[PDB]
């Protein structure tokens, strides 16, 4: 082990649960989503069905990712460093907004149906992280052949942790499975097999494009209904608590571009298409809180400002940083 560097040492929460109304977030770590392949970015396809039915869910058009891959993009997304300043390889030993969060007070819950948390929990209690791959915590791992388990899984019981954290800010990260590839076709139940025909092969190059596109399109609808279901969840604790939805893909795919697939190319020269990332993020209308303009220039950097204004929480590294959400409020 070694020894935890510093970033927010000054971070003040300016308001207590016990004086306002507790707040209650999900954070849902997307995987392997294209901006592009979004509705409302302008896709001819509508991808997001049930999100364009939801009042006050923002989408924003101009999203890029840190890097192209989990296991690099993942710790920056929660980092005080920032893209420019982040090392992959201490980022488990810097402090992290997640580790901010938990000292001053809130509830950090981490559910995983992807692979972990790449070293962002690692700090925290054991018990705060949770492996949802595992078909003893996900009851949603039989309504598909292939028996995997479905994302809407890590939505089951998080009343049980509301009500052990009653009254509590808290923070929950539920990690997608997503849109990982290259079994596109894996990644949905039947119910959302809406475009066809669909590629059903391993070896991407060797299917039909447009069943390969058909394939990743049915893999967003199954987020879409993921998303649309986490946000019905927080809806039904929305008398009791201020509730928000962020959304944010941790980069990109390739889908045959210059012959190119899958993701986690080296930055320098990965396509744009590996770092061009959907975001949404959707409140309750009593929160108070109120998002940027959609086109407004954002990457993974914001995400960690954002994560502190919603729990009030002020820190001198990230005073200039733009956020998914505004300064100024309305009364
Ligand atoms: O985005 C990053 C990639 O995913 C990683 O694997 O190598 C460096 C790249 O910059
Ligand atoms: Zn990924």
């Amino acid at each position: 082990p070694k020894d935890t560097i510093y970033h927010a040492k000054d971070a003040v929460q300016a308001t207590k649960p016990d004086m306002r109304k507790p707040r209650l977030v999900v954070f849902v770590v997307g995987e392997t989503a294209r901006a592009d392949h979004v509705s409302f970015n302008g896709y001819e396809r509508d991808t997001f069905p049930q999100l364009a039915k939801i009042d006050g869910v923002t989408n924003f058009s101009n999203v890029t990712s840190c890097g192209t891959s989990t296991a690099y993009s993942v710790p920056c997304m929660f980092s005080y460093l920032g893209a420019d300043e982040y090392d992959v390889d201490t980022a488990k030993y810097q402090e992290n907004v997640l580790d901010t969060l938990d000292r001053l007070g809130v509830s950090i819950l981490w559910r995983d149906n992807n692979s972990d948390s790449k070293g962002v929990m690692d700090k925290l209690p054991k018990a705060q992280f949770a492996d949802y791959k595992s078909a003893t915590n996900n009851a949603i791992c039989n309504t598909n052949p292939y028996n995997e388990c479905r994302d809407v899984g890590m939505l089951v019981g998080l009343d049980d942790f509301v009500a052990a954290n009653n009254g509590k800010d808290m923070l929950i990260m539920l990690h997608q499975m997503g849109n990982h590839g290259p079994a596109y076709f894996k990644r949905y139940d039947e119910k959302f097999a809406k475009f066809t025909p669909v590629c059903e092969g391993n070896e991407l190059a060797k299917c039909e494009h447009q069943s390969l596109i058909n394939a990743y399109d049915n893999a967003l609808l199954a987020t879409d209904d993921f998303i649309a279901q986490s946000i019905q969840w927080l809806q039904t604790h929305s008398n009791a608590y201020d509730v928000s939805m962020l959304y944010v893909s941790d980069h990109g795919e390739s889908l045959g571009e210059n012959g190119v697939y899958l993701h986690g190319m080296p930055n320098a020269f990965a396509p744009k298409e590996q770092r061009s990332v959907p975001a949404f993020f959707w409140t309750d209308k009593q929160t108070g809180i109120t998002p940027m303009a959609t086109d407004t220039v954002l990457t993974h950097d914001a995400i960690t400002p954002t994560l502190l204004k919603l729990f009030d929480v002020t820190a001198d590294k990230v005073k200039d940083r733009t956020a998914f959400i505004r300064l100024e409020h309305h009364h």
